């Protein structure tokens, strides 16, 4: 119904006065200091991503470090995210430091440790010790990137396999490898993830974006290796594979958020199919009320061009109508060469999409998506947002300390903004992955508990005041549903 | 309520058994013998687009003869548009051939025609003669593809601009113009497009893609130089900038359908804002039940290299989101090196997201816009597609000989094909820009005038069945739109 | 949503330009004359009632002939319904004549035949054999109308019950008697019932209203005892007691349709349940596609007064307004001293009703109650029918030899006329228990068996603008679904 | 939506828990006694009605006083409604004290007061001066009931009728007369409605009803002569004729709630007609949020038989299906002989009727009829019905004071029960004419302003508690509506 909205739209209207959609930056040489940090937050960064394939402890440090003072002197709340290097699959060395694969050629894989380093083109190593169990005649194994498609014709011994080379490609040392017709059963966390998931847990970070999620059970693998310690901490699936992507759901339903990795996804699958897996995943994630990233190749030609393709640009725009929480850059913001011009141009698409999407439509297919009965925190969340709708109020307020009453009534997506008002510095960064909301931190050691709750309202109100969502005269739909509950529509003074 | 249904899909399921979405390609030196044609026939093409900005007529009427040819030789029917080169604004010559225009500098730009053949990074001619009345200070003027921007500061004379020059470039010879900021009133055709035109009517065209249309009354200035054999030609207006898109409903209201030219509006409009545009002419044009084409920027980096990016298959993939009865090949057929492959590669992505899209979202949005009491047509054929989803048929007959009602019920998108018979060659190719029917030609003299309707009902059920579409016990719905009838048929 | 659209309406506007309920007659000495019955038929008669509790074959033959000359005088086609005596429970014959019950008495009632004429206040005979088996202690047996009641206390033994009196009345011989708590096991058809009904079907009667009807297996054995030659005649089950009711879904199945005998279900059940059980069953055969009528007391003091009560005409209009394909009259026409007078004023109050009555909440109620996919009659039927709201039409036409197309089509409920075309004149008479429907008789032998249908809907079309319900330049939606199909909305010239 | 709620009924079930509709009885000589107030009370009356057509002021004052005896000893408030005599036209006298009127003769009706002594079948007065102004020839006078209808033929004179007898009957002295074309243009109070008015408020009555209420100016004339110190009391309408009928939308407007008058508005409209207004009005209440009285004609045969008839049944339960949210009972219990017998089986009918009732179709319905935006107390009240229905809540609890959120929240039809706490006594006694509340008083006085709500609150959820409207482990709906909240409670 986002049709008969097309049809009343006008490009040359003001955009809103708001952007729902967050934006997660990579943090790499381009924008590591703190200066440059400073000008990401300025440009629109509301999540700090580290990037665990590569760099030290020392080195993801200073990140972390410079992160908070950039933040602290901004006066933001920024959320820290590690994102983890995960388990791979890699070649041995070939002697002479490479070697090269021709089409029509045989060729042995083995995961004989032997040959580890001295494969050649004629039989190498795979690092994976499960290869020969996984893959059958017929199926595919990529290499380097998925350039070089060698195809399985038999098992030539119990850790070897005859293959056809399909087409020709010169491989160095150590490439990945993919399986796409296959079930890979590599552990959720590599040795290197646990001790560096430990370390995020030491350091306080918000967030761990966990690398080619396969199932459910690999999302609880990842909160054993957080301990006792990480439990607060938010674990975002990274869906990179059709295992992935067939198990959706229980990952969903385990995971605190999902990240769809389309350029992962694309190794193995056709580009116009993780398109639609793309729409699938967030819509799922949106129904679930729990955050969705839409990740990789995003204004990817924007790493050394000053301006990106009309493409990529149709693409940022497109994850958003489909309902994307938050869209990331890599190289672009790590690496690049205009790092605070691609974050603006992303604010920019974001809000320009904003301002055509009906959110009526997501409010009420989600809200038809409920049973009767419903509990009482869906039916307060659900009917809060709909009283925005009846009385087009300008503003919500909602009280939550642990951000889950905010996330709630995000789900059903209010066409105004919500403030959420919370007593914990944490819950302020982790809803910087959650869309339309911006969070008011509560000192209530010092300003006290507010039992009445009418200070934390109140400062609800004066927030939205300052950016101009409310003025006097128009209505705040204020919300709290403790994990009690009241809503109330109020009149602004 | 596509959220709804994208919960319930599998990217691992198989494929719809029908392409819904029609794709147009433009014909050129990759493409323009008659085995090239049939290549590209094969690979899914339904319209043979004409670039009239280049080529003479004996180009062009050789285009014309071999798209007959290769579809004749392939037994199917083809639409051949004849694609207007319109009204420009370019510059004139420089000295020397060249002129190094520079950030910061200043220069005069007029339309003083004694200029056109001497001009210089100091003054040169543009040869738009109402430039001064329709431009302002602080107005910008692009020039080269929107490159070169220039920015107006004063009138010098009642000819002449004096310019800021706001980035450096250098511009050689005649380049064109835009002016994002202004209202251009050139004319609707140039004495060019009436010779054009006049001659598309001559050789048969089924429709003309008119280029640069800003207003409902040029729809009308089209429709004249076609003069009155060209009246059953399809008008369908290419949008173009921003007076076009201000325009859009009585534009729509006097053509027959609309090309949505993304490059040719982002010379001026922001990209964000043309995905934005697209959106809207897109729906516009569903609710008006008249075809809407995607057109330029489609899978250009497959030109020179044999896949596209990523985000352009998304890009045509989300064109079909959208409602795009078209998507539109221009260089990547017309002078690429892998014609057949992207031809084939658009209609792999346009099958993929059909098989996401759900249709019963279009069809209820568009029937809860319809103003109550309803004429017949609109009743009848709302009524046919309810049918379908209401009993779950599996196809469509629809008796239709200009095509109207094979349109109207396209509009209403049931989520089965659509087989429409027809006893006119020109409507089954004209419904090439219709998505989602296919057109079965019944000859009449042949085989009578059938005013029983039996043998063209038979034909239609006929065709569904040899496609996989029904077979015994399934429902096929049945429908002639001013005398009309619905039937709902079990199929034998 | 009958609600909205009173809102809207105006006392003071015209009324409607057709009359869709139906009115039933009963025959009797008030009314059996050819010249009474043309009186009835012109007041707004459609359907002949002959109440077989009473009179003989020969009367009834009178009433047969009477009407069909009346009908055939008048140019109309009348229907003819034989409502069956039924099973009946009656008390013996009392010593002296009579028997004075008093209140606090112990009297016993016995199924032993020897006592059928020797009654007497301390012990008498009720003709019911399986009395004891159906009731138990606590049980109430009413006697004469309901009037005395009597409390079973105990069994005194295997064929007699002893009962307390719970009120005074005095009874005389051979009063009915009914079992509220209690499961009535007598068979469907008496017989009396047997002769009955083999004489309806020798002189082609249309429909039996068939008594006293307790469960589904019931109507088979009135249907079995109609044989092979009254194979096309209705059934239409009278509902009676708690039996009924509680069986009501198979009994509509079996069915043709339902009368809703309120008189006799007070007689068990308190009256304002009775007016509940009225609403449930004229909307589940509203659902079914069957006729349903609602009979007793309907104007019941127009049988000697020359107006009703408010709160009779207030009765008749609501039971259109629940869903009434048909109101019935039973001694207001069978004895009464007005019978042209109130046939005329329940067609005024039915006229009244319906131009109150929104009739697409019904169509709308009945087709959300339909599951998808539906089969094609019913899509046919439901689609032409909204066609008529979509277009405004103002008239329907529906070629249906058997008339299961014109119901189908009535039950779907349009706000116009329906004209149905007929190749057979039972048909005719058949529908006159349909509301909204007019039937046409289309001559095939004489006329052509017009394969193409456009002689059939050329007199349907006609027979509409000659009644003022279409004139050039309106729509009449026309539909065909033998049980092939086929929809047009026609443009009339 | 009642037709699928129809289906899946059974007449076996237990009825509800609560009954919503509420019983408004006329007190008389078979009432009027302290202990016979208590039987009516303890029968399911809410209201006492004094009929102020016939009794002093004496006679008013001493069922004022025992209702609220008889209310105080059962620990419970009852409402005393004031049931003005009004404006009335009436014949003079006839000589002889009588006057034969017979079919087809001729008679003079005449405004001149020389003839209220001393008037004859040949010519006799009628009372209101503007007869002749307001009548025309063809108009009928209806006199006696509307049993004798006589035609008016001509203006003998300015103030003399000529009438034809359109047919017989005698008519004793000072009969009433109606005037079924007629606009007629009395005064909206009498004098004597004046005093009995002032009389009203000083005695403390909770609401007024008003006779023969014609148009909006009318109800402020009411409201008037209430005066400054009558502001707080409740002005129900009466609806007696055509007039009322027409103006009903701005006299709704102006009153607070309707009574339908079926007896009265019958003398000049066809019963079938005023079954049609009864609908109307009702519903027209029902969107306004103001109560309705359906009155007359209820269960009319029980004043004298232990029963009522069947259709005297039928026509309670229908009031109820309609929407009304009272019901009256006149000479039943004012004269009757069976005053307890007759409120207790209304009071079975409606909860009879009430559990066959789909709540949810009002309650969208009314909904559905809301301007959007909605100001803040309609999005509140409707809100927190809608969460009864999401949430399957047993009861509501609403803090009002002036009962006008009680009101607000009853119109949305929740289905389950509403309990009122409220500090006003008067508030208590006024929501004994909306359907589906019950009040809890809370004596803030004795017990402090309670400005956090909590005590009231746990009041209210008690009460329902008490009448097993809920228990541990329900759903309550809290709501308070310029200020406001609802919470969705999980009971303890
Ligand atoms: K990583
Ligand atoms: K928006
Ligand atoms: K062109
Ligand atoms: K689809
Ligand atoms: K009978
Ligand atoms: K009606
Ligand atoms: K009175
Ligand atoms: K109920």
């Amino acid at each position: 119904s986002q049709l008969a909205h097309n049809l009343t739209l006008s490009i040359f209207d003001p955009v809103a006065n708001y952007r729902a959609a967050r934006i997660i930056c990579t943090i790499g040489p381009s924008t590591q200091s703190v200066e440059a940090l400073k000008g990401l937050i300025q440009s629109g960064m509301s999540v700090a991503r580290m990037n665990f394939s590569h760099g030290s402890h020392e080195y993801h440090q200073t990140t972390i470090n410079n992160v908070r003072q950039a933040a602290a002197e901004l006066g933001v709340n920024i959320a820290i995210a590690l994102d983890t290097k995960g388990p791979e699959i890699r070649t041995g060395q070939f002697v002479g430091g490479d070697a090269v694969m021709e089409r029509g050629a045989t060729c042995y894989v083995t995961t004989d440790p032997a040959f580890a380093d001295k494969g050649t083109k004629d039989k190498f190593y795979i690092d994976y010790q499960n290869l020969s169990k996984v893959v059958r005649p017929g199926n595919y194994i990529y290499i380097d990137d998925g350039i070089l498609i060698l195809q399985v014709q038999s098992h030539e011994d119990e850790q070897t396999l005859e293959c056809t080379v399909t087409n020709s490609h010169t491989i160095s040392d150590r490439r990945g490898v993919n399986l796409p017709g296959c079930d890979v059963d590599l552990p959720a966390v590599s040795a290197k993830d646990r001790v560096d998931l430990q370390f995020g847990v030491e350091q306080g970070v918000d967030m761990i974006f966990a690398s080619f999620i396969r199932s459910a059970e690999q999302v609880g693998d990842v909160r054993k290796a957080l301990g006792p310690k990480g439990r607060d901490i938010m674990i975002i699936c990274k869906i990179e594979n059709h295992q992935g992507v067939q198990n959706i759901d229980s990952i969903i339903e385990e995971s605190d958020g999902i990240m769809v990795a389309r350029g992962d996804l694309g190794v193995e699958i056709p580009a116009e199919k993780v398109v639609v897996a793309q729409k699938i995943l967030i819509s799922k994630c949106n129904v679930a009320g729990k955050p969705v990233i839409c990740a990789t190749q995003m204004l990817e030609s924007m790493t050394y061009n000053p301006r990106p393709t009309r493409a990529e640009v149709s693409d940022v725009a497109n994850a958003v109508f489909n309902g994307a929480d938050c869209v990331m850059l890599s190289g672009e913001t790590a690496k690049g060469k205009y790092p605070n011009e691609v974050v603006q141009y992303m604010a920019r698409i974001c809000l320009e999409a904003q301002s055509a999407l009906n959110e009526y439509v997501f409010f009420n297919s989600i809200k038809k998506l409920q049973h009767i009965p419903m509990s009482a925190d869906e039916a307060v969340c659900s009917s809060a947002v709909n009283s925005v709708y009846e009385t087009k109020a300008k503003a919500m307020v909602v009280l939550s300390n642990t951000g889950r009453s905010a996330r709630l009534v995000a789900k059903y997506r209010p066409n105004c903004p919500i403030v959420c008002v919370t007593t914990r510095l944490q819950t302020c960064r982790q809803l910087n992955i959650t869309q339309g909301v911006e969070s008011v931190f509560f000192d209530a050691d010092k300003l006290g508990h507010d039992e009445g709750k009418e200070h934390r309202v109140a400062a609800g109100v004066e927030f939205a005041k300052s950016k101009g969502y409310v003025q006097t005269g128009d209505y705040c739909v204020v919300i709290h549903a403790d994990h009690a509950n009241q809503t109330r529509i109020l009149l602004v003074e």
